[PDB]
């Protein structure tokens, strides 16, 4: 099946990380950023680039006093292990409702430097309510569960005074609203809403989280240096990382932050993803062969939309035909095992392209 | 001081990592690799890119049967912690003679999952001989010590049958000769001879090293998943990494590998760095205000040249003037504390630009 060009989106990338890298943003690598490549991360030109990223994120996320942008190599998966060693003192409570929220709880359960976590589960497509427990000093959940398309509210739970709020915003940060004052560690990686590459983690940390990192280091608890949050904080405060970061990753990230801030900031990004996701969900509701996987509209992610298909319409065949027509990465999370499409709607994704995608899906399904 | 343009090198980047990224190599990001950006690392287009990197390195390093290219996020610093958990069974022997060889031994000493390492030290600017011990199952040293400009032979020591040869080739791999059959783990990162970005580690592993990784995993020894060599092996064998890799790091690396292979492979790269380094060392010998830091010519690195300056010629002032004229990153290793310049001569660096640099240094020194 050859989809007519007239109905095709301008950009066919609907992947949930890595995701659409804007043409003008990628072009900065051979132009405005060409002179930064291959230069020292211990010298002013690359340190100023890290500085642009940190102050840019501080502006975009309206950071309260004493909050800091901390960064290091590895991506969000490395941050899970760094946080298990460095942020959790004795015990944590985790909400699990998909791949990424479950994987952080599983990393904490296996880590022999911290206690057995309390795990509150819910079926995929749903989420438990943010909650606390008197025996925990960390409470963790994902702002956006990328495998299921579920977005959860980011609020400091009642009676959680003695616990840090540790939020995996890998696919949520930059596309969803957030009051950073409600968090202690709001972490992410650049390949989703920030339209950059993986291999770097970023974490917005509160004064309580920074003090906690210092207090845990002061106990003498061992941590491999690569996963050390005290070393990552020491370096981040001076526009550096512990080891050599990727200049391309920082250059693409800084360009996306500038673009988001220049468009009106987080409020603009949230309006944009609301617009894209409204097009996707309204279409999924209208068509008799589709339905949103997430039944609670309050949990339906603005940035990652999981659309279930009925028995007689094979979503896998639809995804294959779309891919053969250059409309890529609509395949559901590889481990979920559902007759579903997963569509990313991060701010780089044009809302009109989400509309064009739905028309392409209708066109293909009518010819199956 | 304004250095006349006629004597300036075409490219002023002499940094030892990050290092000179060729422009035509950087331009593939906006052309032949542009469509790869923002696409899934779990789908064929990015998996084929990893495939190109693995096959390319297999060709460049003339890999014997059963040797495999393993990769993961983090850079070489992450590989030290991954190797301490995953390659060392009971005890290791380390050679230390600068920043990077010492830091790996220090990471192993602090790791509470393995024994206390045997450490064989030498003064900076020198190196101990590769040697073994009956109580160790791993012997480790750096092919190239980036902090002192010392290159060491890579050979399997006599009577080391029960020990894996674990070589930190971060600044050596692709610019220095090597017989891979003499190694069990030959690891590096892409920001030096491979003219790409940091944040990714690569390791050429022997069948004995791969079997060792499996045997250590089979004991049930815990390892944080991000630093897991069994998981990195499982993913690498199917052109993947454990978590999201940077597409730009892979795309720049594959272009450099292709450029090196097309030029005549490792033999061509070694001739090129021999040519560049001959220009630097002969000039350092000729001038009465300079001398190579490394007194043993057999240990003088072809890729990283440390040139000491006499008391009355301030190398720091020279470095500052060069930097103000766009000739950057000649500053010595930040912790060495010597009146010295450090010049990288990786294959992307044109030998004529090393000659031009020496003329620029003469010009500046004559006007101090
Ligand atoms: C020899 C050597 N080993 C290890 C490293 C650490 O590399 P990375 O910053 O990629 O972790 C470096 C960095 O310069 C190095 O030159
Ligand atoms: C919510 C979430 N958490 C964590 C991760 C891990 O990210 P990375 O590959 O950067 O380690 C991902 C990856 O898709 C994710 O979406």
């Amino acid at each position: 099946l050859e989809i007519p060009t007239a109905i095709k989106p301008r950009d066919g990338r609907f992947g949930s990380g890595p995701s659409k890298v804007r043409l003008e943003q990628l072009q900065t690598l051979t132009t405005t950023a060409a002179a930064l490549f291959g230069t020292s991360h211990r010298q002013a030109p690359v340190k100023n680039l890290v500085g642009r990223v940190r102050s840019g994120l501080a502006e975009l996320f309206s950071l309260p006093d004493g909050y800091e942008v901390i960064l290091g190599n590895g991506g969000a998966t490395a941050f899970w292990d760094a946080a298990a060693f460095g942020l959790i003192d004795k015990r944590s409570l985790h909400l699990t409702y998909g791949e990424f929220s479950a994987k952080f709880a599983s990393a904490v359960s296996k880590n022999p430097f911290v206690g057995e976590p309390i795990i509150i589960t819910s079926d995929p497509g749903s989420a438990p309510e943010p909650q606390t427990d008197p025996s925990v000093d960390v409470i963790a959940w994902a702002h956006n569960e990328t495998s299921t398309g579920v977005a959860v509210a980011v609020r400091r739970p009642e009676g959680s005074d003695d616990a840090l709020v540790v939020i995996d915003a890998t696919s949520g940060a930059g596309g969803l609203p957030v009051d950073i004052a409600e968090t202690d560690a709001y972490y992410f990686a650049p390949q989703k809403n920030f339209a950059s590459d993986g291999g770097l983690w970023l974490a917005i940390m509160s004064p309580a989280a920074l003090s906690r990192i210092e207090a845990i280091a002061a106990t003498g608890r061992w941590v491999p240096d690569f996963l050390s949050l005290p070393i990552a904080v020491e370096n981040s405060l001076k526009n550096q990382t512990y080891n050599t970061p990727a200049i391309a990753t920082l250059a693409l990230l800084a360009e996306q932050i500038d673009w988001l801030v220049g468009n009106g900031g987080l409020d603009w990004a949230v309006k944009r993803t609301a617009d894209s996701s409204q097009r996707l969900y309204s279409w999924a509701q209208e068509r008799p062969y589709t339905t949103p996987f997430v039944t609670d509209p309050g949990l339906r992610s603005q940035v990652v939309g999981t659309i279930d298909f009925v028995d007689d319409v094979d979503a896998g065949t639809v995804a294959k035909i779309l891919r053969a027509n250059g409309i890529v990465d609509t395949e559901p999370y590889r481990k979920l095992g559902r007759n579903q499409l997963r569509v990313a709607m991060f701010p780089a994704v044009e809302p009109d392209d989400v509309s064009a995608l739905t028309e392409c899906v209708d066109w293909v399904v009518e010819r199956l």
